[PDB]
């Protein structure tokens, strides 16, 4: 399934062909699905919400909360970056270091919560076995800095 920790896992020629067939579907409606994935993971884990002081309201303006979108968004978009990358894997690996750094150093997350919102991510979207190790690139890269 998803990893967040040892040797950094290498994406097939398959995994990226895979990828890159589901991958403009969801993009398709990358605002429909930013939001749903972001929402079902501060519904689930409502504690993680403690971690965003752009935001901590009530539940029940959550979907609305414009802040939510754009957090939602953001995500969504590296995510996508990361994919327009796959091919050189030298550069995913600078860039997400220097994200981690973000989240220890100055957002002070706990590293705990990214692959909870990975494991949504990707089950909301529908990827399978290559969309997991994609994101356990992803995870193992933000925690690198920890
Ligand atoms: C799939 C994994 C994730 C990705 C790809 C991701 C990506 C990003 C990006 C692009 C930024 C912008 C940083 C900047 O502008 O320099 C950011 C900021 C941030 N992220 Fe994440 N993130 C992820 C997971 C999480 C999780 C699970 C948490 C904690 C619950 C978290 C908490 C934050 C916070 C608090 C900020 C600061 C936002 C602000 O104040 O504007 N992130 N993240």
């Amino acid at each position: 399934p998803i990893i967040d920790q040892g040797p950094l896992p290498t994406l097939t020629d398959g995994d990226k062909k895979a990828i890159n067939k589901i991958w403009p579907k969801i993009y398709k409606e990358y605002e429909q699905y930013s939001l749903n994935i972001l929402l079902r993971f501060l519904k689930c884990f409502p504690q993680a919400q403690a971690s965003f002081p752009k935001f901590s309201t009530k539940k029940s303006n959550l979907e609305q909360d414009p802040e939510v979108k754009h957090q939602a968004v953001v995500i969504f978009n590296k995510v996508n970056e990361i994919i327009n990358s796959m091919d050189n894997q030298e550069e995913i690996i600078k860039s997400l270091k220097d994200l981690s750094q973000k989240h220890k150093t100055v957002f002070k997350v706990d590293s705990i919560w990214f692959k909870e919102l990975s494991s949504i991510f990707v089950s909301t979207i529908d990827g399978g076995a290559e969309f997991e190790k994609l994101f356990s690139i992803i995870c193992i890269l933000l925690r690198s800095a920890y």
